[PDB]
DNA sequence: ATACGCGGCCGCCCATCAGAATCCCGGTGCCGAGGCCGCTCAATTGGTCGTAGACAGCTCTAGCACCGCTTAAACGCACGTACGCGCT
């Protein structure tokens, strides 16, 4: 019973773009958002998340530094848990 | 002139001696392992040298995997035409 969206190299434009623009809102109940390591950091950011949890390394430095940046940005108050 | 006798002929069952035919034992020709063998020239034996190629080290291509944006190609189904194939 936990409502998510996933995010990967698969769905249209169409869809991630509301997918985001979904999650975005301060009353959504996805609690729970899924990425990907290169569409995960592809771009664009989230505002209202801010735990960042990874199974593991994906072969790459940096690349989690640049991960969990599309969470933990300036916009984020509530600090952020990794 | 008138009546009796018979004579070989013959069907009959009944007897003797040779020939035909099946079984009890057979020789003959064909095929395929055997043996013999012997002059001998190709393999084996004992032996040296050297070189291919196994092997370990190394690096440095390319085969794999993996992902996602894009879309041509595959899919499945609907409808009918023009062949497969059956008959004469």
């Amino acid at each position: 019973g936990i409502n998510f969206q996933r995010l990967d190299g698969t769905v249209p434009s169409a869809q991630r773009r509301i997918s985001i623009d979904h999650f975005n809102s301060p009353d959504s109940n996805d609690f729970v958002f899924l990425l990907s390591t290169r569409a995960g950091g592809l771009g664009i950011n989230l505002m209202t998340a801010d735990t960042v949890v990874i199974f593991d390394s994906d072969w790459n430095p940096q690349a989690d530094l640049q991960a969990m940046a599309r969470a933990h940005r300036i916009g984020q108050k509530n600090h952020v848990m990794v």
